[PDB]
């Protein structure tokens, strides 16, 4: 009877798959090409993945039922539509969002959905964000860290965040591989991926957002970070302590709040890929129990262990209910 | 009467200062030049820092006395001698280590010392490490993350680690600014420094060391990381979980232990710059109480708050004693 709403659950659609299959044959130097060739390539190292990402009502729903999971909140899998040229990305975002709405509508008690967009073209992405919010009535938004090797402090993306803030939709900033600004250090030992690169790429993006003052410009933004907040909850004291030096000697702009206060006000986190009771308890302690959500990270992680992690969490039942689904129901407006 | 041994306490000596003053005028593109110009430059934004780093027996000792701090474990301040050419770095490491040994000998109940080296020349560095251990009999070693924009998984540095392992001295890997591999993303909002770049640079170095299998080659190495382990303690579950993918699809070498097992076996951490009781408790829980040490990070942080942080830590008195000084006395050979 614990209501479980999993918040970082990947899906894909045939038009996006086809575009990535084509993209896999190009000489794109993005570090995401490792993943793209592994999953979408002509000789894939991970040949079952397209099928598992594409499936919603077969194995996925069967696994949900066997583990007592009420819902998946679906998101177009990284790297979404962000690797394509602007026209292509804009077209495919629309298509993927329409298909997400269609998927959710077939089983709305079991699936909710996040829309995505192509920030390669900020003006067009702003229009699509508005369409996602008001015409499709999806539950929120998802984007995969950097676009065009730029981070979201860049004023280039202001029209995107203006539209997101106005829409009231939370934005899940999911990882992708380290951008070209930092990828040189992530070429070895599989560090391009979830084992290290994903967290460094995504957390650096979010820290730039905070320190740049994005949340003074757009104070009603809600951002969600998976992987126990990409470790930002662990760094809060030092982010705050060193901020004086940053604005005094480092040219950082003066902010209305402390870095950690933006993190608690404007961000929430999920437990995707971090099935640690100690890290969960730490995060609840420093963020508050309203700011932590459960996730599986299916199909990149299996459902049973993630479910058992939350069902056995050494926290009171009321807090467990918040983490398991209550918070997600609030943040992603799930009835 | 808690015995307090602070383990990340920076010092400098005139010959190194003079060399950095000269270096500040060069066209070196290293991100450390920001700090170097701010402290050692002809028109320094932080003019009092050289005096504070240079002082051992004046203000530093008075502050130790007024706060009841037993000892500082001294280290040549970042970037140490690593920015110089090999000949210069090698020469200056010898001098700086002799001066460190003399500083310690002058007040051995109040100061312990870490020797440094210039890994620009691994053969010469290996010889200096041996001298530090056997002739100077210093308490350990210190190096500031990368050298020549390479990380310590590189076989280029094997003679260094062979020598460190044989010496039995622990190596404190202190931060410096992000290397050229990653520095593009750390040029804004003061992120070059302790607020973010230091942690990403140093943790990525350490993660490369672990995933490369360095600790299978040299299983007796002891490495110390400040700033609450540069957040690696927070990432342990995910580092372990994703390791199968890394070795299966990512070309990472198979290891004898799990990544988190190398971290507990071969690393210890300090609390420098992270005066959070929650983060301290988390670290003691996941690493064990023997693996956590207290530090101040003087003169970049003030002593009083660091001292009051540990004196008021909500942990049992025997564990507090271990963290405050007992572990340091073991790891750094202090009577
Ligand atoms: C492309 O999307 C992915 C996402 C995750 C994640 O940690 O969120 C992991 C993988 C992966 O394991 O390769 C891939
Ligand atoms: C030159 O070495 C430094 C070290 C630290 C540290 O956090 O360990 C901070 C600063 C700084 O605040 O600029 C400088
Ligand atoms: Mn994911
Ligand atoms: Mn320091």
């Amino acid at each position: 009877s614990l209501r479980l709403i999993a918040t970082e659950e990947a899906v894909t659609f045939q038009p996006v798959v086809d575009a990535l299959r084509a993209h896999s044959r190009t000489d794109d130097a993005s570090l995401d090409m490792i993943l793209v060739r592994d999953v979408y390539g002509d000789e894939p190292a991970r040949p079952a993945m397209i099928g598992r990402l594409s499936d919603v009502t077969g194995e996925r729903l069967a696994e949900m039922d066997s583990n007592g999971v009420d819902m998946h909140l679906l998101s177009l899998t990284a790297p979404g539509v962000q690797m394509f040229d602007a026209e292509t990305g804009t077209r495919l975002a629309r298509i993927a969002n329409d298909l997400m709405a269609q998927t959710v509508a077939a089983n709305p008690t079991r699936f909710a959905g996040l829309g995505t967009f192509a920030p390669q073209d900020p003006a067009s992405a702003a229009r699509e964000i508005e369409r996602v919010a008001t015409q499709l009535r999806l539950n929120g938004l998802v984007i995969n860290s950097h676009t065009n090797d730029l981070y979201y402090d860049d004023p280039f993306f202001h029209p995107v965040f203006e539209a997101i803030e106005a829409s009231g939709l939370a934005l899940y900033i999911h990882p992708r591989a380290p951008s070209k600004q930092i990828d040189r250090a992530f070429r070895d030992y599989g560090m391009n991926s979830a084992i290290w690169g994903y967290g460094i790429e995504t957390s650096t993006n979010a820290v730039r957002m905070i320190l740049s003052g994005l949340f003074d410009r757009f104070p009603r933004l809600k951002i969600v970070l998976g992987h126990m907040g990409e470790a930002i909850p662990f760094w809060l004291w030092r982010l705050d302590y060193m901020h004086g030096n940053a604005t005094t000697f480092g040219g950082a702009p003066k902010l209305k709040l402390k870095p950690s206060e933006y993190f608690r006000r404007n961000f929430a986190i999920t437990t995707s890929g971090v099935e640690s009771h100690a890290a969960l308890r730490y995060s609840i302690e420093v963020l508050g129990p309203e700011n932590v959500m459960w996730a599986i990270d299916y199909p990149y992680q299996p459902m049973a262990p993630a479910v058992q992690f939350i069902r056995t969490a050494p926290i009171p039942e009321d807090v467990k209910a918040m983490v398991a689904g209550g918070n997600a129901a609030r943040i992603f407006r799930i009835t």
